[PDB]
């Protein structure tokens, strides 16, 4: 498939301009392209978590700000979400894992990727641990 040039612009105005919290990428309802679903300027990860749905796969780009110590400001990193629940179908498990590489390989400046198979792989202590490190 093909990544709309919609989805690259939403990525650089997150990226460049910070112009988004989240974005939300799926595919098309042709399964061709991958396309926005959905932005938010919500600063609230609850916010974020509440927009994964529980029966389907979807990706997702968020700009995951966290305190940086030593009485030091903030640092901000792009975490790449791939959101693909146990209780999803397996023909839509398998279309996303397969279209995954087409808009992750066109993303430039993404810091950590997380695969997320339930909503504890997900969580904010979760990904500020693997944001904090080593990514």
């Amino acid at each position: 498939v093909a990544v709309a040039d919609e989805s690259l612009t939403a990525f650089n105005d997150l990226k460049l301009g910070k112009k988004y919290k989240f974005i939300l990428f799926g595919l098309n309802d042709a399964k061709t392209e991958i396309v926005v679903k959905e932005t938010s300027t919500d600063p609230s990860y609850d916010a974020f978590l509440e927009k994964l749905p529980e029966n389907d796969c979807l990706y997702a780009i968020y700009d995951f700000e966290y305190e940086i110590n030593g009485n030091e400001g903030k640092r901000s990193k792009i975490v790449f979400f791939t959101w693909s629940p146990d209780t999803a179908p397996v023909r839509s498990k398998m279309v996303y894992a397969s279209s995954k590489d087409a808009l992750r390989r066109a993303l430039n400046g993404v810091s950590t990727d997380v695969q997320g198979t339930d909503f504890s792989e997900v969580s904010y202590d979760s990904v500020l641990e693997r944001v904090s490190r080593g990514a």
